């Protein structure tokens, strides 16, 4: 009965949240609220019906790049959770697809659920855990209006790929591999707030191209692409409560 | 305007109930039952005080879906974070039980101070990425303390792999570490983005590079190895009490 009221997006790169900003006229937040001398970054707004928050990790103190990752993506959810109680997070961000799975360069995916391919404990039950499977929130009519491709995301922090990665990828079938998607989920369920995602497509990692070339040839266009869907699905999702998606 | 004096509190992160029972029950520390990190949460807090000195113990708790201990970074970096940010503590102390290398001068039984600490499954091929990735962070300056106790010192490498891959190795070995465990290089990034001295008590369970344990000696080795990092931890405890971080 109560419509969404407030939405916050978690996104790991500066340059992948401005467009959204941008569209949305949000404002960079001034007053570090999630805490004094963080690298953090937040913009805030409202539209219509909705506020709109956008966090992301900020840049390493030292080197200058975006605090990409598993660890601060899972931060600034809390964090951000904690000080703005949204009704729904949404992770967008760029991801690698599969090609055998219908992956192409500039799709971008809703997140039927998520894994992750990196935390191999082969203890029964910790094995579970650390693969740590959990569903993004139903959105079926979200889905059908905006006509998105769907699939499951496999998430680790390294953008190349092991082997055993590999390995555990493909036994969980997944059709896209990110960075961050499985510890915002694992925050989101810890706190009770439904979660979503919107990955893009910038590489193919079943492809012949190689992974890091691919991804930084790419990503700009696709950003822009994830603003697109971002940009519809905020328009969405204004004025309907979490049944109607 | 700011003047300098003995250190008041500590928080330890332990990230297995188990391990830190033992502490909570030589100093009788109190679990704590008013939420003091959120409402909700299957985070354990306990408290209690040793002479000038507040003691706060952290853990990640059970998994609501199967009931473990919440191993790894993701846990481990969100209740440092929590505790920090509510419990203001002068310095952190990641405690806990790890693998080690008998190559680079580990044994059983063995708790070290941590010199400084790494990911070796953060692999970002990318400049400045890369780096960023590997997370190579110091830990907090304790000479006097090593002086008094005179324990192994050695880098870590963290992962969210209980076991060892060779791309995991490579890493390890690459950034010459002599422990290996799931949370330290996570603690020790959200100690650095909060700049709290950071401390960790790494007790070695296992020879990652040596022959398999029996049944008799797996158990053994954890009884024995958390009876070891207790001990240490206690030590530690009655060294920093009075002291300012200068003196430690
Ligand atoms: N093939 C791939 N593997 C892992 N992550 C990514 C990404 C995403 O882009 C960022 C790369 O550090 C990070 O946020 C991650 O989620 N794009 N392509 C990827
Ligand atoms: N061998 C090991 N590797 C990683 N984490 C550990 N924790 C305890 N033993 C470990």
């Amino acid at each position: 009965l109560r419509p969404i009221s407030s939405v916050v997006f978690v996104i790991a790169m500066q340059a992948e949240a401005l467009p959204l900003v941008n569209k949305f006229g949000l404002s960079e937040t001034t007053d570090s609220p999630l805490g004094k001398g963080l690298p953090w970054v937040l913009y805030h707004g409202v539209h219509k019906d909705l506020r709109i928050n956008v966090v992301c990790p900020g840049r390493d103190a030292a080197l200058g790049i975006d605090s990409v990752g598993t660890v601060p993506a899972s931060l600034i959810t809390f964090a951000s959770i904690q000080a703005l109680k949204p009704d729904i997070i949404i992770n967008a961000g760029t991801c690698g697809g599969f090609k055998v799975k219908g992956a192409n360069i500039g799709d971008v995916f809703l997140v039927s659920d998520v894994v992750f391919h990196d935390r191999r404990i082969p203890i029964p039950m910790f094995d579970l855990y650390g693969v740590g499977l959990r569903q993004a929130f139903s959105t079926p009519n979200l889905l059908k209006e905006l006509n998105l491709k769907i699939g499951r995301l496999s998430t680790g922090d390294s953008l190349d790929m092991s082997t055993q990665d590999e390995t555990l990828i493909i036994a969980n079938d997944a059709t896209l591999k990110d960075m961050e998607g499985a510890a915002v989920a694992y925050v989101a369920d810890l706190l009770k707030i439904p979660v979503v995602f919107l990955k893009a497509v910038t590489d193919l990692v079943d492809g012949d191209k190689p992974t890091a070339e691919e991804f930084l040839q790419n990503l700009t266009v696709v950003t822009a692409a994830l603003e697109g869907t971002a940009t519809k699905v905020i328009n969405f999702i204004n004025g309907r409560n979490l049944s109607d998606l």
